[PDB]
């Protein structure tokens, strides 16, 4: 017979992308193959994510939510608040009063959505709205999560008792240097501290081993590029085209610092913000401490010293006091994230802006993809042809997504805001905004990592942005003008909200103590 | 002064043409879901049941609609001679000769039989445990059969042992055989009875309509004249509102199916002599295939056939013989077969369900699904008297999403067949697969699932995930299609391997277990209907 198994794999970068390739692959091959990292030897602006990380990276790795907290002054997220997306005018963390007197505010919480009849409370919500029967926001209405947020309250008790859905704030890097040492010291992942020189490639164009600094040539049989936006193999080495999709995103840049925070005067907010601007938007994500913050925005209608001026203007910083990392975006994605021997991952791969928190999925869902579809030497097309077909589909799902929290924004007062107006929506999301305006619902949720990544933007997340920018059904339901007893229903589940809300914002300790509390 | 709210144009009466299972499952159906705002009828002419009855069905019947309904599982099983099916038995579907009720022998010894049953499949480190069965055949280190391998329900149906325990303790999955008409009789009682349905034995003779198109009644025999907001085709493969009178096309799909007709009976049985086999049989022919659907005291069977390998007395002896029947002697039903679906299943206030909306032959026992499937998306989709296009649209692109899914899963069960010993074995091969089922052989191929499910066990859920990755692989390797390799990733995790062989141990001893704890599927009959 043969043995045609993969015996290397070389790793080519660091960050939160090459160690958790190195740490997820390191388990997922069982000590069966050698693990090879190339990285270079290298501010904590902070960085978000959605809940489904301890179940699909961290407990696959046995490492305990609490342990990797401690390490990167990791916070609590229940949601993205969205702050001055309907209103004209300067940044400001303060929301503007709409003319209902109420706040520029809306939640995209993680919350689930009950239902009645089969039928989402977003959907007996919007049918009293369009009939003059409530005023009330659709955050406030169909989520206890709202009071949580608006107390700034945890979503665990002093115990650790679960009391809400939520994801994580935390230092990145802090993130990475955990990882790379658990997949040093306990997975004997060599770790190579050296800058690459050269790809070596056979005459199948396959890569056969990587040139180092020093003189090494690292030897592999599958690679995968954790090189960043560069894209050094797969693009590079293997002459992969990149899709430029700013023809649906208009964001390319970004300007950001660690901001030092007043816990104890102002609290912690357990929530993501996402501060509107005249030419993007700015990211708050709380930590203990401090919070990292960075302005997003497209550079062909700020410059970046304009973009810094408005960022510092903003927080009230001192320019030439504060230190600022800046970074130019590639959106988009690969023509195909495979291609031969090499696998791209995270920003070598795609990549949107961080308006949704995706980032770290997108990494942790290609890894999971690349176990599942793991090769062997033969490379067959169809594993490749499948990995691909998923991370194309995943990643162009959220294109779409993002771009309609920009499309449906109301603000018309900046060429910013003007121009994504101008920009055309693809197929897919056009389908679904034609389904939403009929008031039917918008992928229905279904309740397994596969039955999650199958149905990751499902119905509650379209209401949130959606109705939280003001688009609404052209009418309700139809199938509710036949149900006074499922209405009727609908209205206990709204009692349910405002009363557990009540009772959790009473009960709950304020997210600054837990804080406290876990991190000594 | 009035409002002019939306919700004062609503659907107010509903007009369903036709009874049966499709009519009566409407009615009942609506009747719950409108909550007594809308005014439903159901007309139908007094007819007699044809000879032959045995239905089988899938096993989300119960949460699904009966369930819905509010009708405990013993109570309408009582009401239709009903009986348990753990599996469909696939005989002879691999080797040649005239049609057979006892199994061939293949080359490597085994017997020509593979079932398809409803078990889950479990999984060791993501992946399922089909996979280690395939890794084993193909590296050579077992001979043993996926179905064998794999599901406990295997051993229990080889010892025609029931679901379920004396004391209703479920023992495996299962799904249900029974008269479908006495099922629709008692849908009707229930329909009119608690529902306030109006049943009205009459024939139609005239579809009224307006000149949009739109129908506005129905005219009957009687001379009353039945007026609708909404009609629900349910007359059968005559699609009298779907195509005659809106004059929807039908698409043909026999390009996918060949066989077009059956020929059935219903077969006293000496239940005490052989006991009751809890599953349908699919017994392979020489121009089709014949099902045995057990109930108490008899089975229903009947060959599917194409009419254009045998004529309908070629079939009606072929399938005699293969139970002994005098061909002279015996009351047959002839049925011609429309298989396809119409082009849109759902026309202005016109939707189609049940055989009038489309048709494959009983080889996965889908028909009672496809019905009320359709009436739980008609209920999601349900219009005003707008009849928003967005609304029809969607409810149509459901419709031909799930026919044209199941369709594909039954063409494989032929085109993956190795026989080549008739016409029509060999004819099947000339039969293009669609791109759909071409990417999900491709898959397989590769070693790859096929559709993981998304429930270690929702209605939603189940429809957008129905044909999954153990179905595949029953029916795949059950024929003796096989992945050209092992799932590649199997080679570097030796731990999964070991994991998965506690799993197939886990297999025969919960297999032996229950088939000495027990009862037979007889004798649990026997209690269930005294």
């Amino acid at each position: 017979h043969m043995d045609n198994r993969i015996k290397t794999v070389v790793i080519l970068g660091g960050g939160t992308a090459g160690w958790m390739t190195a740490a997820y692959l390191g388990k997922a091959l069982q000590n069966t193959v050698k693990i090879v990292v190339l990285e270079a030897p290298t501010i904590g602006v902070g960085e978000a994510t959605i809940p489904n990380l301890q179940r699909a990276f961290f407990d696959y790795l046995g490492i305990p939510e609490e342990e990797w907290m401690r390490e990167c002054n990791a916070s609590y997220k229940m949601a993205i608040k969205f702050i001055n997306w309907r209103t004209p005018g300067e940044g400001s963390p303060d929301p503007r009063t709409l003319d209902d007197g109420h706040t520029d505010t809306f939640h995209h919480p993680f919350g689930l959505l009950p239902s009645a009849d089969q039928i989402p409370l977003s959907h007996y919500w919007a049918a009293k709205r369009l009939q003059g029967e409530t005023d009330e926001n659709f955050d406030e209405a169909c989520f206890a999560d709202t009071a949580i947020m608006n107390a700034k309250k945890a979503p665990r008790f002093l115990d650790m008792r679960r009391a809400t859905n939520y994801a994580w704030h935390f230092d990145a890097s802090k993130v990475a240097a955990f990882l790379r040492n658990f997949a040093v010291t306990k997975q004997a992942v060599e770790h190579v501290e050296d800058e690459m020189t050269e790809v070596l490639t056979d005459e199948r164009g396959f890569i056969t081993a990587l040139r180092t600094k020093s003189g090494r040539i690292l030897q592999g049989d599958l690679f995968v590029d954790c090189s960043g936006f560069r894209g050094l193999l797969i693009n590079k080495a293997m002459e992969e085209p990149f899709i430029d999709m700013s023809d649906h995103l208009l964001c390319n840049s970004a300007v950001a610092t660690a901001v030092p925070h007043d816990d104890e005067k102002n609290g912690v907010e357990p929530y993501t913000s996402s501060i509107a601007m005249e030419a993007g938007w700015t990211w708050k994500i709380p930590m203990l401490g401090r919070f990292g913050s960075g302005h997003v925005y497209s550079d062909h209608f700020a410059t970046q010293d304009e973009a810094t001026l408005a960022f510092s203007k903003l927080w009230g910083l001192d320019p030439d006091n504060t230190e600022f990392n800046h970074v130019r975006f590639r959106v988009g994605r690969n023509r195909r994230a495979w291609v031969r021997n090499c696998v791209s991952v995270g920003l070598a791969s795609c990549f949107v802006e961080p308006l949704e928190s995706t980032g770290i999925y997108f990494i942790y869902a290609a890894i999971h993809m690349l176990a599942k579809h793991f090769p062997d030497k033969t490379f067959d097309k169809v594993l490749v042809d499948r990995f691909n077909r998923e991370i194309e589909e995943m990643f162009d799902d959220t294109r779409d997504f993002l771009q309609a929290h920009y499309y449906f924004s109301p603000r018309v007062d900046t060429p910013f805001w003007r121009a994504n107006k101008e920009l055309k929506l693809a197929d897919s999301i056009k389908d679904k905004v034609e389904t939403y305006r009929a008031g039917l619902p918008v992928n229905l949720p279904v309740t397994n990592f596969e039955a999650e990544f199958r149905n990751f933007w499902t119905n509650s997340n379209y209401y949130c942005i959606f109705a939280g920018l003001g688009l609404m059904p052209r009418n309700p339901l139809p199938a509710l003008a036949y149900k006074p007893q499922s209405i009727a229903e609908a209205e206990l589940l709204f009692a349910d909200v405002k009363r557990k809300g009540d009772t959790l914002v009473e009960s709950l300790p304020s997210t600054y103590d837990l804080l406290r509390q876990l991190h000594g």
